[PDB]
Formats: C-alpha cells, structure tokens, sequence
C-alpha cells in the first residue's frame, strides 16, 4: 500500500528538445536521446538514486525511496547528480559537436529542480498496469522549480538550500510557481563544489 | 522495439485541482482514490485497442497505432470513444466515492482530456538498464497541451483528429493559444455523448 515518507524528487529536462527534434530526425532524435539517458540514469544510479519515469526527454529521480536515506543523504546525493549530469552534457555536447549532430542546431542544455518533501510512495496503477512513483505536492513543486528554471542550472528549494553552504547559494529569491499558492523561496545553487 | 516515425493519436487525461483535493484525502485518501481512478480509466484504454503509455502523476497518457498497427481513422475513434468511457465510468466513481464521504456531500472529481494525431517517434528510449516504449516530438507536446488547455470534464482535439470525426459530434471550434506553442492553433470541443 502506498504510504507517506519523506524524500527528495529531482527533475532533469532538456531545452528546446522540441526545435532539434527536427532535421535530426528519427535516428537522430533517437540516438542522441537514448545517449543522453545513458548517462544521466548513469549519473542517478552512481549517486545512489532511483529513476522513478522518463517524461520524454526528462528525468525524475528520487533519493529516499524505495531506499530509506537519511534526509542530509537524499540532498546531498541528488546535488551531486545534478553537478554530474552537467558535466556529462559539456561531454556529450563535445562528442556530439564533432559528429555534426549539433550545429541550425545548438547545443543541448537541460533545467534542474530538486526539493525535499512529505509524499505518498508506493505503486500506483492497476492490476493490469501498475507503476512505483511518488505522488503529491512536494512533487509538483520539484517540477515547477525545474521549469522555472534558466537553461543549465540547478534550482532547490529551501528546504534543499538549508543542506548548501549560503557560498554555493547563487541566486535567493521567491518566485510563485504555476498550482501553488504560496510564494515558494527558490535557490539557484552552484554548479560546482 | 527500433525507434523509427509512425501516424499515431496520443491521448492524454489530467484530474482537475489533484492537488487541491490531496490535502483534504491524506495519504491513505490519496492513495486509494488515485489507484481506484487509475483501474477504471486503464481499462477503458484497454477495451479500446489503446495502449497505456505511462502515468504521469494523476494524468495518463494513451498510444493508439503503437506499438500494434492501427488505421488513422480508427485510431481517432478509438481513442475519442476512449475518452467517453472513461467520463462514464468517473462518474460511476464519483458516486461510490459519494456514498463513501471521500468527495461530494471537496468537489467531485473532474478530468480534462486531450488527443492529437500525427508522426512521432515511438519505441524505446533509454538505457540498457533502464528504458521505455513511448512516443517522442512535436505530436506530443500538442496533445499534452490540449488537455491542459480543454474545460473540466470536457474532450479537446487537434484539427487533424477533428477531421475524422462526424460533425454534429463537434461543440465548438476555436484558434486557441496553447500554453507551449508557439502558433495559435485550431482545436475542436467533442461532444461528450
Ligand atoms: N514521452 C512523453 N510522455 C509524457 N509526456 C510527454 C512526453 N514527451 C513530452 N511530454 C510532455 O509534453 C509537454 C511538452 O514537452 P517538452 O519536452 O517540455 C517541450 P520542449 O521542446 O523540450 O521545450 P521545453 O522543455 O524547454 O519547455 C510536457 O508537458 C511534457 O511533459
Ligand atoms: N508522479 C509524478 N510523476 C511525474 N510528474 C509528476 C508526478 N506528479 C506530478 N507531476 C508533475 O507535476 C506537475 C503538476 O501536477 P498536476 O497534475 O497539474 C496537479 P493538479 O493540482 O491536479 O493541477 P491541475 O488542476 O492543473 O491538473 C505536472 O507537470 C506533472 O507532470
Ligand atoms: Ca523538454
Ligand atoms: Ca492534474
Ligand atoms: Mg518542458
Ligand atoms: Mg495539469
């Protein structure tokens, strides 16, 4: 039965995928695609994480779940894969540049939110078609940090932002987010350690 | 299955306020609400040669021409008789739920539907160790935003798919914006019955 458990739900998405998505065509959209996944899910599972879903070319990953961590753990890990899959992306950019995979095309650039809150985990579907995911506020509002978001950067919540030393802390500021009342207090942290 | 184009129609549905509701249901309310809802809408995919794509929170998303072959106006049809089941069978929900104190004597619940048709790239996208049959591009998006766009308890459709629907069935028509692309675009209110 799905029950209520703290955890810290991170999304990943990338920009504009929709642009490229033509004159790269099926091959191409595919390929690069399921690289791109290759190494993000690489850059989740390495940090100790769980991909719950891939929401087209986004990723959701959850530190706490179905793994207990303790609450310092599930922030720290999923910064670290925020900080990770970037440097993948500088990477890939550079594998896909010399491939001409890219370039009426630029780079691929992604958003990322994490939060950390209260959630119902636990499958969820039917019998015929069940799925393991988190539901509930927090979640949401991981994904509305992540697309409130400037392209390559990481957006946390205070509640994330509380576990990172205020010098990480690039940008402080509240932002209302799209299906929350309250004024959220966004954090833009930094890319590096 | 190797990623390559396809005609396909993409359904997407959406409860209405989710969100609003979780805080009066608790976990426990959530949870059994969520996956009674989940039983019922997935099998009125099923019965209807649809396929169940994924679940993305309280929205589900539906594949008609994928993976099995299907012809453009049945997969229209389908999908649009789809989408009617499922409203009939809420509302069958709605009065267990009645009856239950869950909702209704917290308003009753609502859900939004959108469908397109068009080529996408369908397959499987991911990892080796992690990856997914669904749908990718532009066709996409347009259907997730349709339903996003449509009025509770009320079935929205692209041009394209309202070309194979009869049209007295048709409500109302309307250039529209849709909150992720670009260019205004035509959509078509179908008639619940
Ligand atoms: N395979 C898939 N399954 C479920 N939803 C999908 C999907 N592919 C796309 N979507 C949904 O379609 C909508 C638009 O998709 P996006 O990927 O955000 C367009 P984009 O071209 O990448 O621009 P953007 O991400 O910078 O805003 C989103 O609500 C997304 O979740
Ligand atoms: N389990 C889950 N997995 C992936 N994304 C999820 C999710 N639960 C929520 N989300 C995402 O969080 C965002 C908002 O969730 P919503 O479905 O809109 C809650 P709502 O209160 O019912 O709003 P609504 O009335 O506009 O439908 C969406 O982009 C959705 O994809
Ligand atoms: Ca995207
Ligand atoms: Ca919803
Ligand atoms: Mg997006
Ligand atoms: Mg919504």
């Amino acid at each position: 039965r799905p029950e209520p458990r703290l955890i810290t739900i991170l999304f990943s998405d990338i920009v504009g995928f929709t642009r490229m998505s033509n004159a790269l065509q099926s091959q191409g959209v595919a390929e690069l695609l399921n690289e791109y996944l290759g190494e993000m899910t690489r850059a989740v599972f390495e940090n100790q994480g769980t991909v719950d879903k891939f929401v087209g070319d986004a990723i959701m990953a959850l530190y706490g779940a179905p793994e207990e961590m303790s609450p310092s753990e599930q922030v720290r890990r999923a910064i670290a894969t925020a900080r990770q899959m970037l440097v993948a992306l500088e990477k890939l950019n550079q594998g896909w540049q010399e491939r001409g995979l890219v370039g009426e095309v630029p780079p691929v650039r992604f958003r990322c939110g994490i939060h950390q809150g209260m959630a119902v985990v636990g499958l969820f579907g039917s019998q015929e078609r069940s799925d393991f995911t988190a539901i509930g506020p927090s979640v949401n509002i991981a994904a509305r940090l992540q697309e409130a978001t400037a392209p390559n950067s990481i957006m946390v919540s205070a509640m994330v932002a509380q576990y990172v030393p205020d010098e990480e802390i690039i940008k402080r500021e509240f932002l209302e987010l799209k299906g929350i009342d309250e004024p959220v207090m966004t954090c833009v942290i930094n890319p590096n350690m």
